[PDB]
């Protein structure tokens, strides 16, 4: 589990979204596993804008911060889960890292600010939906 919260926005994996962000959706892409609500506080995160490769993701099942370096938002092949069919998720960044399908939502960050949200993994794999192309998050 987790979220991003920026400005007036609640970002989290569309697998986990609740029926209170469904019922204030701003935007959802089942391409990349994500959702965006609206919030009524402001948020306490920033986005980091830049091309950052290396960083630091939050993994709930281990209860620690890890460094990582990870792969460029690209189109990987996941495989068929209880959300989904077998299909491409865009957007997604790949590295070497501990993870297990709870540790949806832990943030990833660079020193310019969030950089995504763990969506995937592996065996000692861990897969990040990015958000730092989605500009409008900061207006
Ligand atoms: C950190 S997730 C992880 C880690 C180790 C081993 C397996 C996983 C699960 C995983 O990769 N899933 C893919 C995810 C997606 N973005 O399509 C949906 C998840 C679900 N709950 O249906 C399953
Ligand atoms: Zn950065």
């Amino acid at each position: 589990s987790g979220a991003i919260y920026v400005g007036n926005y609640r970002v989290v994996n569309r697998h986990l979204a609740t029926h209170n962000d469904w019922a204030n959706l701003v935007w959802e892409d089942s391409s990349r596993d994500l959702l965006v609500s609206s919030t009524t506080a402001q948020g306490c995160d920033t986005i980091a804008r830049c091309d950052c490769q290396t960083g630091v993701y939050y993994c709930s099942s281990r209860r620690k911060h890890y460094p990582v370096s990870f792969s460029k938002p690209s189109l990987i092949f996941v495989e068929a889960s209880e959300y989904y069919p077998a299909r491409y998720q865009s957007h997604l960044m790949l590295a070497v890292g501990h993870s297990e399908p709870g540790d949806c939502g832990g943030i990833l960050r660079c020193q310019h600010g969030v950089v995504g949200i763990v969506s995937t993994g592996g065996n000692g794999l861990v897969g990040f939906a990015d958000v730092r192309d989605l500009l409008w998050l900061d207006e």
